[PDB]
């Protein structure tokens, strides 16, 4: 078993990485054709970035819900800016209207500058320690009680969600996080542990960590995995992508992003830039992972790059740790969908190796261009 | 000079308060049906509530935004419960998805006990305190502006929007409160200042207050008012209605309402609630303005109930205290904004006047159900 | 087994007959409005009707199509102004994009002005020796067949459709008609044989007839009725809304009407139109049948009027006939929709009783307008 | 000015002809998606090709009217098989529910064997007669005229159209055809006359016929031409590409195909199988000019290949003789789409300068993935 998730850029798309060539800008049209394209292909969801650089999480899955079928979004909630009983009832609101396609994304904040802009001027160790609260407070007033908590930073007397959600006892909760506090977190309240895409030898580590404090509480966790792909019929078109998918970006960008990436207070972006360096050479750091997006780009900064065969074996190396979750993305994300879905899905376990090609349908007949107005493809 | 809303019943919609007899669910779907219908009648938007009775305002409005084509969204926000920055990017989002159709109706919260259900432990004149530091950021970072701030309760550094909104300055800032607060931070930060349905007398005192106190700032502040409307092609027709909408309200509702509106500290919902007492009798307070609603439902607790030329009648008066702008409401919201579009429309001024039965449609040919095959209505 | 239909008027709307004053034009807005009313209330399917008075019920079905989820389409063909290939390919393609909701209903055209000015120039014989031809192209060519027929109204050399319905062996035909010729043709080809709201004695003959001819050719078809329905909470509100839908006819409305339908050489129309004989008085037919209708509308003429237990009665009785389809309309049809479905669903058989009130929605918690801010209703 | 179209692939797609590899099936859900992009892309409109190989125009256009905004639909009507009063209802309904976007493509069936499976058994010049009969008539209801008629072919009497279009005097008509008869229906009737992609020698010589027949009637013909087009960033990228799509191509079903078009009685098709008569070598019959596309499919069977100077430079070498309509079309068709948009548009004239890359959009702020959170890029 295997969930597949896409990305939503709504921080930005185009073919080539901090710059504006091909670069294509952030409408509710496009977004509405990246969504649909993960939908009607077959993709268990889609994942809604946060943070200053994109738009509004909450407003963006909620405007592509109705436009939508099966996909399910993961959104992000971010604790320390909004209260928890708003919060527990937006998710309430829209796992409603979505009919239990919800999923939640709790993120602590990783920018201290970002933070301080929105008003928020704690720790590292305590936005950790709000994100507790926040969560337990958020868990129970989705399971129905009015709560009475009073901790250490947040304060609530007679917390109700009126509105219970669909999904039983409440939307899904997946974390990213690589501190010490954060497998704490995870280990403790969350059901799906997420990761970047370290190699795999990082990964299994992180994995047998957040397993063994999850033990401690009695709790059996689960595992996801974020990583770019670029994936082409052949590994040499990959690498040439891969190539120029940065080819446009001077060092002055280079050393402007890994200089914000500095004052950034996050375990899972500090092990993510070294990676790479900073530099642009060896940037294939284990084999067909290649770390050349984490030059630019925050977060998820290493990519699977290789023929569909390749980056299936990588896929599966990562679902022997136990991982099951897998969000991918691309450059651009509309035509990349199509182009992971055509060549991986048929390597992937069901149901993604019957999506391959047709898709969420049941239609036959003619399948391909007709040949003239009376011969059948073949 | 005259906007008219409808209103999204997303606390719950029927044909009957207090019981759930004629009650009808809250779904995506029904909530499309009321917010396709006034955008197709003409209406110029819809109020859309906030609070714990209620679904989230924001998931609702980005819900319906993709699904509607000039319809604008009074979207509630609440300072206090979340970060003003936060808020101006879910501001931003949600104006540029719907190409400047966001409003924005700041609500400070009356209610302590639902205050604090939230986290906040505020009296009524922190409440505003909050909500004034909320709307200095919130205005400067939407403008474009990196905003340093600190105040008694809120601090910024660095505070930004990226993505700037699409109406100039910033989606228009709409307020309801009758306290001396509520008059002075209307004056000097909101565009329109709205009143809920009390007789002519009262609204005409709070509006010269206003008046005077945006003088001051040099500001022309707008004036609006929420009013229920049950409107009959007779008067005969709407009072049968309108006994009928409470006929099915037992005492015992009624007290556990007004016990509920006992703690609220809001002085707005003092005056509606001191127009009926409680009382069964005597609910038309004014010519055609019947307060039975406010027995259960808090907030709007008055009704238009007359014919078509008795509700224009009394929406004229108020047109000439200087109110342009009209919240209306009725149950149920999907029949009742068809028979308030269609009753009342041709006698308010335009565009209204013309919208009257044909809606904004270019649309020629037959008018009506045709007669045999062959033969026009006329 | 019981399907509820609704009904489309794609002839225009209204809340009065004959005249021009509340009338609505037909809209795609209007149109979204009505169909997506009846796709979440639950009905089973919407007739959409055909003809010159009418838009196109082809491009209304496929405008509606990706707007709704579950609501079936049943769309009239026309034999003699379409190739049956070309028809059959656009069964096929609407088949295929709803994903199976498409229903055919055959449709031979009672009107010799109307047919003259689409170009046919048969008598009443050869409309149905046209539409026999036309069906029997229409189902082989459906179902996978390479058809050479040579006819003598129809010659098609090596039909081909490509694209396979997602119904099997085809979409199903439903067919209106009292004629003789239309009584064979039922018998021999069609799925569901439909009729007019005809008293009970006279549906029974008519029933008895087409079963005794489709014994002969060894088939078993299902049967349905189609009725306006005026039902209110009361008998009272039911006949005086009645009298207030035809109101505003004058008496040079009716003569024109029925000096048109006088023209028109179909067996039901004569039937429906000898049921009021053109006269006001009378019009309560049958117990609870009122053929107020069938005085300027051609077609379905008379309506069930009364009370939802009356309603429900009458409903029954036709079911007792053998009659498991039931095709409602109501003016206008926006709010009859739902008026019948609150009132009328509850004492219907499964899943009708269920979906009473609710319609097809999984949501829990608060049932109706909120209380206050913490009160639920009850 | 310029009006460039676009392609929906409603006989099937995929990235390689003639085989089944990398196919896509035609679905809702994919036609959605590419119309979608042509519309947020700012493409004028899109053609929507018809006969036995393809699922039907009218279902097709009509089910992604009420899905897209500006995008304008180039619909197929095919003479001899369907009524033109009830194919002027058909146009009507569709202008209608469009608000004008509905545009007329004037087919007569060059394939024998497809024209005797619709049941029209008419020689060249009858399909060019009934044509002929047809558009006067058809043009004529819709223009609001009870039209009487009495041709060859042809007779109606009272023929009305009730609902009359949104486009005055009618939706425009678009009509292909090389044969002496389609150019005198071209210069009395038509609107745009439209050819596929010839050398721009022989689209000369064309057009110059056209316009002089034209002349004689004091009318003016817009002229259109039909290509597909494969660009890329390179001229060695494009042509790598174009024997890409050529490469799973046997011999066998190039025979196949060209012995079915030895089977048309179309002119312009044998025009166009006269550019390369099926020879495997020197595909390239004009600067720039691809004629493997001929060698399976039907109708338009030669593309534009190059980098987008060149293919700008061909498209400006067309516009020269007169032709003001593109429509294009790439494999696949969304893929392509956005790239054609992307490197074309900025070369084209307006509008399409300024919709590259951009858009239809009035959003400002970042343009393309976010440097970190707080970078811009550039
Ligand atoms: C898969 C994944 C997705 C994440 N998404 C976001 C996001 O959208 N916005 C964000 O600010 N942080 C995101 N983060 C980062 C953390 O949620 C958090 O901001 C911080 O970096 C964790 O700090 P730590 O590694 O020191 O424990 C994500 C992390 C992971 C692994
Ligand atoms: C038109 C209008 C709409 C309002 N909408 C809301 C709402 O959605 N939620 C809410 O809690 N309060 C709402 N209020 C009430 C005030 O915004 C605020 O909560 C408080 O009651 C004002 O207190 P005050 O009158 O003492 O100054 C509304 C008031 C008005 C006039
Ligand atoms: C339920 C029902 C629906 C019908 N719908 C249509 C329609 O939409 N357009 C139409 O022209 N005739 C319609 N008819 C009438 C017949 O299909 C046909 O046009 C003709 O009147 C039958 O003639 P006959 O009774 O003499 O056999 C309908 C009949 C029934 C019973
Ligand atoms: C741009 C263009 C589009 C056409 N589209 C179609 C089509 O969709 N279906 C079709 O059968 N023929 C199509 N044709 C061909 C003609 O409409 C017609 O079928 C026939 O080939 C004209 O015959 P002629 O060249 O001998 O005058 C198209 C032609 C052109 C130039
Ligand atoms: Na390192």
């Amino acid at each position: 078993s295997m969930d597949v998730f896409w990305f939503l850029p709504t921080h930005g798309d185009g073919h080539y990485l901090g710059t504006t060539q091909g670069a294509r800008p952030v409408t509710l049209n496009y977004l509405k054709q990246v969504a649909q394209a993960a939908d009607s292909l077959g993709y268990h969801g889609v994942l809604i970035p946060t943070g200053r650089s994109c738009e509004d999480s909450w407003v963006i899955a909620s405007a592509l819900v109705p436009l939508t079928e099966r996909l399910r979004y993961l959104v992000a909630i971010r604790p320390g800016i909004i209260s928890p009983t708003v919060s527990a009832r937006m998710a309430a609101t829209l796992d409603r209207l979505s009919n239990g396609r919800l999923l939640i994304n709790v993120v602590t904040g990783g920018d201290p500058d970002e933070n301080r802009g929105d008003g928020s001027f704690l720790s590292h160790s305590e936005r950790y320690e709000v994100t507790d609260e926040f969560l337990k407070i958020w868990r129970r007033v989705l399971q129905g009680e009015a709560v009475d908590f009073e901790g250490k930073h947040l304060k609530v007397q007679n917390a109700k969600a009126l509105y219970p959600p669909v999904q039983k006892p409440y939307p899904p909760l997946y974390f990213g996080g690589s501190s010490d506090a954060a497998h704490d977190l995870a280990a403790e309240q969350v059901d799906v542990y997420l990761t970047w895409g370290e190699p795999p030898a990082a990964v299994a580590e992180k994995l047998a960590d957040v397993r063994e404090r999850a033990a401690r509480h009695g709790r059996k966790v689960k595992f996801g995995i974020r990583l770019h792909v670029i994936v082409r019929e052949t590994a040499e078109e990959a690498w040439k992508a891969a190539d120029k998918l940065i080819e446009h970006i001077s060092d002055e960008t280079i050393e402007a992003a890994q200089k914000s990436f500095s004052r950034f207070d996050s375990e899972g972006q500090r092990r993510m830039a070294a990676l790479h360096d900073g530099r642009r050479d060896n940037l294939e750091i284990a084999p067909n992972l290649w770390a050349g997006v984490g030059l630019v780009r925050g977060g998820s900064g290493t990519a699977l790059v290789g023929d569909p065969q390749q980056v299936a074996a990588r896929i599966k190396e990562y679902a022997d740790l136990g991982i099951e979750s897998f969000i991918f993305s691309g450059y651009p994300h509309l035509e990349e969908a199509y182009r992971f879905a055509e060549l991986v899905f048929p390597l992937l376990p069901e149901p993604y190796a019957s999506l391959a090609g047709r898709g969420v349908t049941n239609l036959t007949g003619p399948f391909g261009e007709m040949i003239a107005n009376d011969v059948l493809p073949a």
